[PDB]
Order: C-alpha cells, then structure tokens, then sequence
C-alpha cells in the first residue's frame, strides 16, 4: 500500500536529450530519428528577445550555425525549419536509443512526467499536472528550456510538453511538440500573466478515492448530492466544474471502493465548507489535485511498462 | 525557479532490473556484473513466512530452483548463496548495462530515490526519505520486494535499499544491499511495530531555505536563538534534536540566503508554536521534512548526472 507522487521511468527518455547550442544560447534538444526538436528562442540574442521575428532570425542561420551534441558524439546537422515555436533540425545520424514515440496535447488537468535536464544531461525527473490555466508549477531554471514532458503506454512514450519560459510568479510555459503554446502565451519577453487558476476537482475526487484504498476513510459522510449541488459548491471555492464525462471516468474507482461519486462528492463538499479540522489526508493537509483517476488506478493496481 | 520533491534519473537503475522467481514466488532482483542479489524470502513458500530457518530452506535449493528472466532472456543461474537477508545468484553473463556502483548504508533523514519494479520491470519513480525509526513510507504493492532505493553522485550510481515488507501502518522496511535490515526488522511475519517516528529537523531548515531562495519570505522574523534553546521547543514537538554537524551541513544555505542557521531555527520556533495560520510555504500546508540541504541546493542550483 501507499501512495507517492510517481513519475514515469525516465530511462527511454533520457536517451533522447541532446544539447542544442547557437550562438551563446545553449539549451536541450530531443532527438527522435534523425530530428532534434528544441525551442526556437535558441537561435536569438538576449538583446533580441523583447520581440524577435523569428522567421528573420531563422533565415540568417546556417546549418552549421547549430552546434548538436550527443554526449560527447557531435551530430552533424544537415537541415533545419520552424514548426510554430519549434526549431526541427535535421540531422545526418538516426538516435539508435528512439523509442516508440507519439506527440499529443493534453488537457489541462491532465497530469505527465518531467525529465529535467541541462546541457542534454538530466537533472531529475518528477511529475505535475497541466493546471487548468495552462501552466504548470514546474522546477527549471536558466538553461532547462527544451527538456520535455511525457506519459507512457506500455512501450510508447507520448511527448506533451517542451519547456520554454517562466511567468514571474514562478509559473511554467512551454509548447507541445507541434510548437504550439499550451495557454495564450508567446515566447517573448514581453508583460504575460497566466490568469485565473482553479482547483482540477476530478482529480481531487480520486485522490479521495486513493485514500480510502489506502485505509484513509475518516471523511466518508451520510451525506449525498447532486451533480448541480455540487458544482454550486464547488465554484464557490474556485474549483473546476465536474462533468457527467468526469464522472463516468471516477466510474471504476467508484466501483472498486464501493462509493458512488456523488457520496464522494458530498464527502469532499463538507470538506471545502468546514476544512480538515487539523486533519490530514494521505499524509496531506491541503487537497490534492495532480492525480488523476488513471494515475491512481496505475499505481494501486501496479501497472509496468 | 520552483521547487519540486525531484528523483534522480532511473535509466541507470532500469537496465539492471530483472524477475527472480523460485517456486511459486515471484520478485524483482538487481543485476549487477555477474550477480543477481534479491530478498532471501523469495525462496519461502506462503506458509513458511511465518518463522522460516533461511539457512535449511536455501540448502535445499539448487541453483535451477531459480528462475532469472531479464526481459525475455533466461539467465543462467550457476551459484547461490545468502548474505544477510538477501540472496546472491551467481548467472553466467554479466549485465551489460552495468553502471559504475556502490553500495551504501544511508542514515536516517538522507534520501534517495526508489524505483519500483513488478516482474522485473520499472512501474514508477519516487523521492523519499529514510524516516527516524528506520522505515519508509514508499508505495509498495505485493510483488515489490527487491525493488531498490538509490542516489547518484556524477556517474556513480549508489544503492541503498531494498525492498522488502510493510508494516501494519502501510509503512515499508527493507535492507542495504548487504543485507541488513534498516532498524529492528526480521523478514518474517510475526508482529513487528516501528516505534516512535519523529520529525527530521535540519531537512525542514533545508527546505525553509528552499522557500526563501524561491522567494516565500513571510516565515522570517526578528527574533533568534540558542541551539539548545531550539532544541527545547523542538523536542517537544517531536522533532529531531539539531547537532553541530548539522548546523555546518545547513552553512551553505545559510550564505546563500544571508539567514544565518540559528535565525532560520528562530523561524521555525515561531512556526511550531503558532502554526501557519492558513498561510503555506511552497504550496505546502505542514512544514516538509524529505529534502536534505543537499537536495535543496542539487536542485536549486541544476547539478547534471
Ligand atoms: C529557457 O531555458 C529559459 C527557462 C526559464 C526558466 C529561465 N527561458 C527563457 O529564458 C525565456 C526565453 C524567452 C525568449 C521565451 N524567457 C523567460 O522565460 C523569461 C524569464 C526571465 C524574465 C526570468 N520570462 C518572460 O519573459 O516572461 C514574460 C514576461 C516578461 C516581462 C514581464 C512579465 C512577464
Ligand atoms: C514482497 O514483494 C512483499 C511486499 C509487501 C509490500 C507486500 N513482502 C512480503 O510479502 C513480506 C514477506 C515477509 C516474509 C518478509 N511480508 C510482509 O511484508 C507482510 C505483509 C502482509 C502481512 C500484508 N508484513 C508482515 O509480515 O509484517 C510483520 C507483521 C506480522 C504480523 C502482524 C504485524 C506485523
Ligand atoms: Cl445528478
Ligand atoms: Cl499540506
Ligand atoms: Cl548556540
Ligand atoms: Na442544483
Ligand atoms: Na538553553
């Protein structure tokens, strides 16, 4: 029993990270077949980040303005374009260690594994959530752009993310692997905020769900409500709304513990009106919200990959 | 910036994982050069876990009494033998993937980071820390024993754990790669308690350092104190008593930040006596005790592996 915070097994990933260096500017490339992905703030100055154009920026670079390192193997780059705020480089060497890879965008809520790198060498790994507001509360300093976000199937690692800059409240942006920003921002060094976040409910109710697998029962209540009633509540306390689809995904939860969601439900309304009481959950004493129902029925089932 | 409970990198550890099975018993090992080492109790049926005499129940065995499958190739077993409490199986091939190792015997409060493993192969990756009273509170599922715990210093990869019970609490007991057990613990099922767990003070400072340097202010105050004075109010608390040693071990924070080590212990005074007051520091409503100084500072300043 127990239950941690897991991330994925970061082994098939970290034989992709690469270091992609133009100019001064040095951050991580992903190397899948013979391409490296890395964000296009790369080819840029410091001077040239308040606005740069990008397309302007580009067309002045050669290949062989980009230095691509492997380790210590030098990758010999052959090519080079811009899918939205992704550079593509192509290179003269397919990575032998590609997995079987897909890239997807996830929705917010949607929780994934960080593997946290510079220089192409990793950092550490950890998982978090897409928050509702597209931002993610991340760990990354100068030099982390380009390391990456993952879930994985089985055998297929799915890329979601791709890091590009932090918002001054210590929040995270970045893209998926398309290049397109998760949230309204641009990648420029211009005034953004990333307004109002909200409390992932779905993934509150099967973190409850988790604690009585684990023994944690002390809230389960008489009480029930309605779908309605509920999101009255709940957006008093600034959580998101919960949707008859949520639901039906907190259905086999619902039926390993025997607790309906609308009693899980009414469980989790007394907690936002009345608090814990200097109780704790799971070892918690706030609510948490980065597990969603498949990230807790793999770690309370075991799954592998 | 920010701040997250942050595991090393599992490739390292993944390319060593392999599934021992011996009868009807099935568990993870680690292969490391020409040796597999797993828990011993892998060769007990379901009825010996009672009171087993390991030493007549490996006697009987012979070495194709075990089963070595890494991924979908059998390893030969060509000797066995018993260290403690874990068993060393001999195999004919060394791992190819071995990386550069140690074995080291952690103390209480140091971390380290645990890859959990069902039939040989990974599940997840987490952080955590060797509690005061010898346990930890992991997430573990029948079929984890022999998953291990580890650090990584550069190249080297350091193990420190193996898994191999839970407590009735839903907390987890296992060995060193020698063999014996972290506190009071047999590899037996008669009744076993813990004993009285505490809170790990100079991690707490850490991560307090932590907040600071990620710009979460508002616990420092104007007052200070003595080390033993501290000591007072921490011991009532339930907290570790804070040494000399570990007053130096916090002095890089300490100059980092400007917060000399006995006005961050007058903070946590202050926090311990009067609470949070609904406030939280990074993000977190109880004070956290699983980040070492040395993790704080890993993370907060990027080191690479
Ligand atoms: C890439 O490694 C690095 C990672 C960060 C964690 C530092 N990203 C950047 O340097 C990035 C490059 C730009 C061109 C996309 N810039 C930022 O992330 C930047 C961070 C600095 C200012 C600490 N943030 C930023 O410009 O945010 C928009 C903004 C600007 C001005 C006022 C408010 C908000
Ligand atoms: C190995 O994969 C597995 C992992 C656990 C997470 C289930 N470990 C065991 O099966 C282990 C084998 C014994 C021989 C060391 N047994 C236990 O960990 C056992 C767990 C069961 C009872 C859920 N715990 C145990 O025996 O604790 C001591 C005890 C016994 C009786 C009363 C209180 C405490
Ligand atoms: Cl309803
Ligand atoms: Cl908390
Ligand atoms: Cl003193
Ligand atoms: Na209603
Ligand atoms: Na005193």
């Amino acid at each position: 029993s127990g239950f941690r915070k897991m991330a994925f097994p970061s082994g098939k990933v970290e034989g992709c990270m690469v270091q992609v260096t133009c100019g001064t500017t040095t951050l991580n490339g992903l190397w899948l077949d013979d391409v490296v992905y890395c964000p296009r703030h790369v080819i840029c100055t410091s001077e040239d980040m308040l606005n740069p154009n990008y397309e302007d920026l580009l067309i002045r670079k050669s290949n062989h303005n980009f230095l691509v390192q492997a380790g210590n193997v030098q990758l010999r780059v052959i090519g080079h374009s811009m899918q939205n705020c992704v550079l593509k480089l192509k290179v003269d060497t397919a990575n032998p260690k590609t997995p079987k890879y897909k890239f997807v965008r996830i929705q917010p809520g949607q929780t994934f594994s960080v593997l946290a790198c510079y220089n192409g060498s990793p950092s550490g790994v950890y998982q978090c959530a897409m928050r509702p507001n597209f931002t993610i509360k991340g760990s990354f300093l100068n030099g982390s752009c380009g390391s990456v976000g993952f879930n994985i199937d089985y055998d297929c690692v799915s890329f979601c993310y791709m890091h590009h800059m932090e918002l001054p409240t210590g929040v995270h942006a970045g893209t998926d692997l398309e290049g397109n920003f998760y949230g309204p921002f641009v990648d420029r060094q211009t005034a953004q905020a990333a307004g109002t976040d909200t409390t992932i409910t779905v993934n509150v109710l099967a973190w409850l769900y988790a604690a009585v697998i684990n023994g944690d029962r002390w809230f389960l209540n008489r009480f029930t409500t309605t779908l309605n009633d509920f999101n009255l509540v709940a957006m008093k306390y600034n959580y998101e709304p919960l949707t008859q689809d949520h639901v039906d995904i907190l259905g086999p939860l619902s039926a390993q513990t025997g607790i309906a969601v609308l009693d899980m439900c009414a469980s989790l309304k007394e907690l936002l009106q009345n608090g814990m009481n200097g109780r704790t959950i799971l070892g918690s004493a706030l609510l948490e919200d980065e597990f969603t129902p498949f990230d807790v029925v793999r770690q309370c089932s075991g799954v592998t990959f």
